[PDB]
């Protein structure tokens, strides 16, 4: 008979649904492709991209720890389910002790010597009110735990390798827009030596102009410095090196990324892994309540064994010498200090412990995809106003362009607005960055991209 | 006799004194009511924050895992000194043994059949020189620890709240502000719009019109987002949501927070929660080394049972037949080839490591002390500075005014009063902003969060 | 008969040389004396480092917690390693058996009695097969692991002093700039107060002059307490206090690192500390692996004592009451329900998952050295570009000083001369604190400081 207590998910401390405000949009109220349904094929569309994930997924040795870890706790299962079943095996025994003379069947203090190969099992208890069971649920239930956290690994996994190549893919250009303001800068110093050399610009105009080409040697020095640190952060997430056949990938003022619905609150205690796995310890913890529940209760013990018995070592087998044992045992405790009801409250608030860490894990999963949401709400402006400003500041330098063309006004401002506009372009890219960036954060927070292709 | 070591207290490798430069103004001494009871209602004078940290205490999680964490050691401190009582309970004893002709008295192969109820209990061990309640003295010592770290846990989540509600009331001042200056912006720019209809300004101004208000916008999107950010994290961290039944809180400028004496480094000691579990680890590390110590000496076991043994099938309960065992046993290891030699040095050297880790948390917590003593020895002259800042942008501001309703600048040269103001009032409210939480950190670091009220 | 598997290291995920580009510097080839042998004393070439290095080492804690787990696990080992040698001990006894009249030999209920001290082993197995040994060389591997962990400790404290004593340092500097910057406005201020009175200039100068000033107060105390919080985590980082015999240490004007050959990715696999933590880790379980095999045989168990035995303790000191005892049980399992091979490659995937966690060691040390190699390519051409604009700016300090020495231009744009100047200077401290810190964390990357001197 079994003794588990039954379950009920708990309530979750999340509310009804997504929250409202000025940052954020409208909820859709519908879950009929949901995140964790999608793929990271179909979610991603940049090819090489795509092809990271895929040499991501089988080089890394985080995602291989976790997928090692699985079957490590599934052997602890078949282990745990194995205590269940007898130890049938061979086990040879043998005396030759001296007694005294009283202890001796003649009287006199002589030797006495008994030999015994026998087969059967010693020390092994029949599982008759549900102990060995429920550690085999428990085992079972930290194996399918174990499972979702290998889920949420690989996850954490493809998100973070998706920003890590974002932040790559946004320096290059980075260091690609600093190169044009050195020239600038450069160009500007050529003239202001050209403005020296003749005698009408003084040195104190040229030493300022000095000044700026250093400070953009040195901040085009500073971008090189954090696009090889990224290449490496990258590197380090591959595992093995950048392939050699990648194709040409997207540009990044394009749409890197497709919309995913968020759907419901409720949405996340059915597919979000690592919540599901806080599920699955609780599961555990239940199972040893039940495995402590039974600690009351007798515990039937048999040791049988069946084989051969004899004095003599010159006899190996005989008919007369074969020999069985069979001893039943059954023990309850009756009266202890306390040390089952100590054991029994242990596991209880176990389990009360891994229901508290339940809803804490879904009151951080329900944060980081509500500050997904808000920054969703946010970007789809923010980005909106900053091509705004790169507009009107394109606007402004082929303005000045068309008005040195002709001949008012000279080279110098024209570097300055052509300088001007690269700086709008390089904010315009450290803020898609983040609008990237916080969208793969969100996809990983809604589900995460567990399978290849959706279903 | 036990014999766990004579102890006393490490000494705390500390100055005598918090150190004293230019950044520090002057240590206090002698403290007359300590830092740790000064508790959360007396200290937050602000009643929406002291409603926050009565909600954050009643339904955050961490607290709940920490404050059910301390009956699981009371649990585990049970069973270790249950472990020293007698366990009696009944056993059914039996042999159903077929047993050879030659190893028979009688002469023939038979079988024999002795199997009975028995109470009395199974390998009870006397702990008469000292390891059980060694071991009881380290599960009560390791269950203070984790009671003080309960403590410490309650002690970091209302600075957290706390920190976590100021930095959202300081966002919302700044999305205020922000707000303000995309408004100034907007009613620039429909001014520059007029201006170029009518034709005094060329399309130049213009586009630089253009780029001021969308950077504004950009920067009104930027940090509309992160109030929500900040706000779904105070969600976090009170676990459940923000209540609709909040009286009116306090502003920044005024008195948010009150004042609280340093004291002696010798304070720390007696009064800080991540100090005090260090130390109850370490007296669990003496009561192990004491146990290691009785691991030498002998360890008798006393089992006894009673009950009836009669060699029948149908006979268990038959008057004139009781069983009445009783067999002690000693025991003394002689010679174990350097085991329990080895296991006398690795409690020795347990020992030696909680007392680092002691030295080493008391460090930690002195250092986390000082910084705070030195930012409250040197924000007020910063916020003097930055107070006496925005006193002169404003007075420049109402001087600005005063040419403009006069009549000799134009509204523009008054737009930029008011955005030089609404920068120096949003830098003196990031800097309130530092101030406030770093004395938050400080009021953690003197450990003075856990009690309700005052003592 | 041993069973543990031969062992061959894994072949490195790392590429074959280390990576070059445009930000990268040009490798040479092998080490001609390695990074980690390369004199300690000789690297830091300041003399108050130097000095205080030493107190570092001696007096900081997380390392002192290394020093002594290693004696831990060297306990461990020396109890391991005793388990396999018997336990040799005074085995008593004494039964006083009340039997019922059924099973007594005289036919009637009787009291049954012996005693008896008895000297010898109890219970220990021969370990021929290769299982006590493997488990001797588990524990042999996991204190090498922790033996080179506690090098890695030292390393990381090493490269952490050094990078907090760097940052005092270039703080207590930008703190003298920021000093200088604050004379330098509040002279700008009392010359616009000098002419505001005589009414030379309007209330508005006076104010810009004002906010000029209170910021330069609010960026000096916000630089104070920073010199008090950097050297208050030096004063934890220590251990002691800062001695007060400190040698004069030369600035950072001059060199202060010098030139250490990266070498090749497998001189890494020999002298770094953590990858040879997992190695041993790994060879910890491939000897696990051989335990998990050793189960499949018959284990050689033996009981033997010998002592003197009697009906009551008066025939204890009794000639012809001795006698022995000697029983070889031996035991071998059949049939098992998977639990063998459960266990066996269960310890199998353990091997496995060390070998992730080594080949995840080497790429995690890779990306930290490749870091600092396009760190220590870069800021040579980063900071000479620096040293040119701080040339630059001291040579337009210059001209603008004789410029007005003769009269032409007013103290206010000398002022301007010397904020260029200092903001110049303070650009290139924090340049040159980062060239530093990377350099030292390429240091703590290759091979540490570990060797005292030049091995």
């Amino acid at each position: 008979c079994s003794l588990i207590p039954d379950y009920q998910r708990p309530e979750a401390p999340v509310a009804a649904a997504y929250p409202q405000g000025q940052a954020y949009g409208q909820n859709t109220g519908a879950a009929a492709v949901p995140a964790a349904d999608i793929g990271w094929r179909e979610f991603f569309r940049d090819p090489q991209l795509q092809q990271l994930i895929g040499v991501a997924l089988e080089n890394n040795r985080d995602l291989r720890v976790a997928a090692l870890n699985v079957e490590a706790f599934r052997a602890q299962y078949r282990i745990q389910r194995a205590d269940l079943f007898p130890r049938i095996g061979v086990d040879g025994s043998g005396t030759r002790q001296r007694l005294p003379g009283d202890l001796s069947t003649t009287g006199s203090p002589a030797i006495s010597s008994q030999y015994g190969v026998t087969l059967g099992t010693t020390a092994w208890e029949l599982d008759l009110f549900g102990r060995l069971r429920s550690l085999r649920d428990q085992a079972l239930e930290q194996y399918l735990a174990t499972e979702q956290a290998q889920r949420s690994a690989q996850t954490t996994l493809v998100a973070s390798v998706a920003t890590a190549y974002l932040t790559l893919k946004a320096d290059q250009a980075q260091l690609q827009l600093t190169k044009d303001t050195l020239g600038t800068y450069q160009k500007s110093f050529d003239l202001t030596q050209r403005s020296y050399d003749v005698g009408v610009a003084s040195a104190l105009d040229l030493r300022q102009a000095q000044t700026a080409v250093e400070g953009a040697r040195a901040t085009l020095a500073q971008y090189t410095r954090l696009v090889a640190q990224d290449q490496n952060a990258l590197v380090l997430l591959l595992g093995s090196g950048i392939p050699a056949n990648l194709p040409q990938g997207l540009g990044l003022d394009q749409t890197l990324l497709t919309e995913v619905p968020a759907g419901l609150p409720s949405d996340l205690l059915q597919r979000r892994p690592d919540i599901l796995e806080a599920e699955h310890q609780l599961m555990a913890a239940n199972a040893s309540i039940g495995a402590a529940r039974a600690a009351f209760f007798p515990s039937i013990s048999l040791t049988a064994n069946a084989g051969t018995m004899s004095r003599q070592l010159s006899g190996l087998f005989d008919a007369g010498s074969g020999s069985w044992l069979f001893q039943p045992s059954i023990n309850l405790p009756i009266f202890t200090a306390g040390s089952l009801r100590a054991s029994l409250d242990y596991a209880k608030i176990q389990k009360d412990i891994n229901v508290a860490q339940y809803e804490k894990a879904i009151q951080t999963a329900f944060q980081e995809v509500a500050d997904g949401l808000a920054a969703r709400g946010t970007f789809t402006e923010q980005l909106q106003a900053q091509r705004d400003l790169v507009k009107a500041s394109d606007e402004y330098y082929q303005l000045a362009d068309k008005r040195y063309r002709t001949g008012v006004d000279n080279y110098l401002t024209l570097l300055d607005a052509q300088r001007s506009l690269f700086t709008a372009q390089q904010q315009l890219i450290t803020d898609r960055l983040n609008q990237l960036t916080s969208e793969v954060n969100l996809y990983k927070a809604l589900g995460g991209g567990w399978n290849q292709q959706t279903v």
